[PDB]
């Protein structure tokens, strides 16, 4: 017979619901109808999104989609790493760095390039053995990545000839990404865009989805239903009962505010990356693209009023707090108990959250959507697909989760009720045992690649590079050097090799690289 | 200056040398070396098998040549275990039994990652066009090329030397041992103390001092390796850490092996290890040049030494009287503990499963490159102890539930043996992946290209079996998923791509089955 899935009903556009119309579209080989049901769009002032580097690789090269095509369509720049700036230090919000107690900048960069090895020991450790032993001043994201010097200079991860220098991910608009995406679907991929409001969700007697009702009467009957309402869960919590298990216990912001500001990027250039600049009851990020850059100021509700986040936000860029268009976001943070129950599959703030800190929102959609794909189920929905599918949500979300806490946990600021408090959380295991390894000069999820494959990275997302940048950065050190270094003089000197390699390189390509301004103003024809 | 300045290695042979080489070259020379070994009484070469890693992660890190180290150990060269009447009632023969569908019950274990298309390996679109009829082909044979280049006895490797094709390799134990002391002792300053071992001297914290030998010198050191075999002279004697028995899970606890004369002129060489059951266990067969290493492994709860050994000689034909046997009675399970406070274990004294799937050699590389990253100074800091322990413990239970999984899905059930297994429980880990494979999913698929997996240990440690090795065994019992992967149904076009990916494995098949050497002449042209 057939048993398979005939129609798959998506609720929700925006980034999750059209990400999930063009990569089915792609995977099930027009054997399956896709509908999108969107509400038509009220504008909203695009504030920005960041993204990690296995973007181009795990969707829009699957898409067939070029990389300069969709970075045209949706005023997009280039991001080298996230740059925590006043981690460290007590007071005001400020754009600027303050002094640290030593002297130095209280600035530190999470960069993508990996770390060279030498005896198969990362550099960060030959680093770290330096440091504790008085031998060098250098901070780990200076003397182990030359993206720090690239970035420091705001010059570009390609040349204008489009060779790649360096490793690197993306700024955008996020509802240009939905549009582009949108009219891929709609005139490549046969799918279906319905504009028009949802009022009744159709369920079988054993609580299956069958079909949704528009405001118009249209009925959208369906075998497989995609939740990408967004926070309001209106089929994985509202029709299909699903609890969320909300995750304060582990992270305290829980509201934003946002907008988008113009930039003279004549005088100041453009920055390569993201900054996460810290505040009293929070952080505020700012996502650099041609002509402004997007900004929101996350924070904790139990520790600030939205006025006072609103004041605080704006005093930082010196906004008029009243006229200057804001959106004012509450977010769940946490996930489903399950991501997928019955015939009803959650992708995006439907599925879970995290704030932004690590730019963790789209590789969310696009691993969930890679992993539908491959627990794409017939219409008996075996339990086990739907188990491993929910497996990969729950280890994927909590992976990132503990990472995030690991940047609060480990502040040494205690100057605010907010900044105290995040040393009052419970820290789950999996990051403890992670801290505990560290301390002892191990390595911490060794990297095992050359190519800096979606599915090397989705196993070992956060590598011994990203919690070396995290750690060391807000201070964090091991207890002591790897105790094998001591044994390994002839490894030290290979290692010594590296550390010039990265000085030489950094210097010829801080000379020979455009600006990231330079290279926008050729790449937006 | 808080270093280790001495190691002092309880034991010779695989364990005890592999461990003096290694940490000779990881250390630097900036530690002094000493092995205590007993003065050798020479054993029969009854043949050992190992994984293709063993030349990249070992041998290549010491700087030995492999054509050096296999004329000294009269090494050949494996492609797989092949498993041979594991679904068939009776008495064991080197002969596979035919199984009720028409197929001979022979099903090969190979090495190397299964291509993909689609990001589907190809084990998910053979087992569509099994259940579905559409094919009558094993999973082996489909799968890997190795399966036809190994039906006609042809090396991995042509006369010129290039390679075709994933191997590892038999040989000589005790030739490997002496070839690496010998290295040892001349290349790396390494002292060699002939004598047995009388006293452990400990500290008031249980820590080891000394070593005292049978003529009365103490051996100082700062941190011990016990490669002491079973007994765990250091491990378990002196430092009283239990040994946790795994009977539970595995049956087999003996052995009666021998080395047995070959004409490699009329049979050729077989370049695979031979897996051939029997009614209380499963014999080896290990081709070197000139003659087989083979071993009856067997629970004594279900055969005596002599049933064993009967079962055994009639197997091959031999006269069980003037044929040379070696007896042994192993532990099987692993310590509690692999490291105690400045006692590092490792091989036998650490931990042992039946040589099934070649893991002997493998468990003591793995631990002695987790010792060089591991490895601590005076301090003993209590987190890397710890970390290593980890790794010893999950690298063995591990292979501990993928050898449950042969005897389990094992349809047999004509012995109290083979009846025994199903009585067993499966630990939760292996009951998991069953369920995965069972609903058409991959079980450990691999995320990197081969390169990366053969050239970086750490790729292979965290993955080592893979998607295509849970194939091989499942579906080599006669195991399969309930259905196809799901996703396949909506794929015509990644069908049609896995179609040129089984003509692919066909063809190179074909090409080498006609252009290789027999294994054979390539041994001959290798041992000069
Ligand atoms: N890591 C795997 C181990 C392996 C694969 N096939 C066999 C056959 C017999 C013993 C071990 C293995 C590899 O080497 O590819």
């Amino acid at each position: 017979g057939d048993n398979r899935i005939k129609t798959v009903v998506i609720l929700g556009g925006g980034t999750a619901g059209w990400m999930t119309a063009a990569y089915l579209g792609k995977a099930l080989q027009n054997t399956v109808k896709i509908v999108v049901l969107e509400a038509p769009t009220i504008p909203r002032i695009g504030v920005g999104e960041a993204t990690v580097p296995n973007l181009q690789r795990a969707f829009f090269d699957y898409l067939g989609i070029p990389e300069e095509e969709w970075m045209r369509e949706c005023n997009a720049s280039y991001k080298m790493a996230v740059k925590f700036i006043n981690w460290r230090t007590p007071g005001e919000g400020s754009p600027d760095p303050r002094t640290l107690d030593d002297g130095h900048t209280d600035t530190f960069h999470h960069p993508f390039g990996l770390l060279p090895s030498a005896d198969q020991i990362p550099l960060s450790h030959y680093w770290a053995a330096k440091r504790l032993q008085g031998e060098t001043d250098e901070n780990f994201d200076e003397a182990c990545f030359a993206d720090t010097a690239i970035m420091n200079a705001k010059k570009a991860p390609r040349f204008l000839d489009m060779r790649r220098a360096t490793n690197y991910a993306w700024h955008f608009d996020a509802s240009k990404v939905a549009a582009f995406l949108r009219n891929f679907a709609v005139t490549k991929q046969a799918v279906e865009h319905v504009e028009d409001e949802m009022t009744e969700v159709l369920t079988d007697e054993r609580g299956f989805i069958t079909a949704l009702r528009t405001k118009s009467g249209r009925i959208l009957q369906g075998d497989l239903f995609v939740d990408c309402s967004g926070f309001r869960g209106l089929l994985i919590n509202k029709a299909m009962e699903e609890p969320f298990i909300d995750m304060s216990d582990h992270l305290l912001c829980n509201s934003a505010v946002a907008t988008a500001v113009p930039h003279d990027d004549e005088k100041n250039g453009v920055e390569p990356y993201t900054s996460s600049i810290a505040m009293e009851a929070g952080w505020t990020w700012k996502i650099p693209m041609l002509g402004r850059f997007g900004s929101g100021h996350v924070y904790s509700d139990h520790f600030a009023t939205q006025d006072e986040a609103t004041l605080a936000f704006s005093k930082l860029w010196g906004l008029d707090p009243d006229n200057t268009e804001f959106n004012h976001v509450r977010f769940r943070v946490g996930r489903n108990r399950r991501a997928w129950v019955r015939n009803c599959v959650s992708v995006g703030l439907a599925s879970c959250f995290v704030e932004p800190l690590e730019s963790s929102g789209i590789y969310f959609i696009y691993a969930a959507i890679h992993m539908l794909a491959k627990h794409f189920p017939d219409k008996t929905f075996d339990k086990v697909l739907v188990d491993r599918f929910n497996r990969e949500i729950e280890e994927m979300f909590d992976d990132t989760r503990d990472f995030l806490q690991a940047h609060y946990y480990f502040s040494p600021r205690v100057d605010t009720p907010f900044w105290r408090a995040n040393k009052e959380l419970k820290l789950a295991d999996s990051i403890k045992d992670k801290v505990e390894t560290y301390r002892a000069g191990l390595p911490v999820n060794l990297p095992v690649t050359d190519e800096g494959n979606f599915e090397a990275e989705f196993r070992n997302f956060w590598t011994n590079g990203s919690y070396y940048c995290i750690f060391a950065g807000l201070g964090l050190m091991p207890r002591n050097p790897l105790p094998a270094l001591a044994y390994k003089p002839q490894s030290i000197a290979e290692a010594e090799l590296l550390f010039a390699d990265v000085k030489r390189k950094g210097d010829t390509l801080v000379e020979s690289l455009p600006s990231t301004y330079d290279l926008l103003r050729q790449l937006h024809g």
